[PDB]
């Protein structure tokens, strides 16, 4: 179900096509569920700086302890980084704690300087 929708980001030409593509990977077209409709995903803040360009996305799941986290992270990060709109993202899972620690994804955790890991 496409249409002239408004994500506000990107020029109307680019946004339409790119979001149409993104919405294919960041949705459940199997049974037809759209996470955005849960109306927590309304909370997204993309902060750009000299350090980098990070898209923060406030999300939640049935119990936030489901292995669906990998799926949303992979599909979201994969597309968003490919769209070029943002390079860094962080999907945080909130159902109890204050928005902060939840925003530490595999990007920050595994590739922390203390680990010295580099891909």
């Amino acid at each position: 179900g496409p249409g002239s929708m408004s994500e506000t980001s990107a020029p109307a030409e680019e946004l339409l096509a790119d979001v149409e593509e993104a919405m294919r990977d960041v949705v459940d077209p199997e049974l037809g569920i759209n996470v955005v409709d849960l109306g927590l995903v309304y909370g997204l803040d993309v902060q750009d700086g000299d350090e980098g360009t990070v898209a923060l996305i406030d999300m939640t799941l049935t119990s936030a302890a489901c292995p669906l986290t990998d799926v949303i992270e992979d599909q979201s990060r994969s597309a968003l980084v490919g769209s070029g709109l943002v390079d860094d993202i962080r999907i945080n899972w909130v159902w109890n704690p204050p928005w902060g620690p939840d925003k530490i994804t595999e990007d920050g955790r595994e590739q922390l300087r203390a680990l010295g890991f580099t891909v």
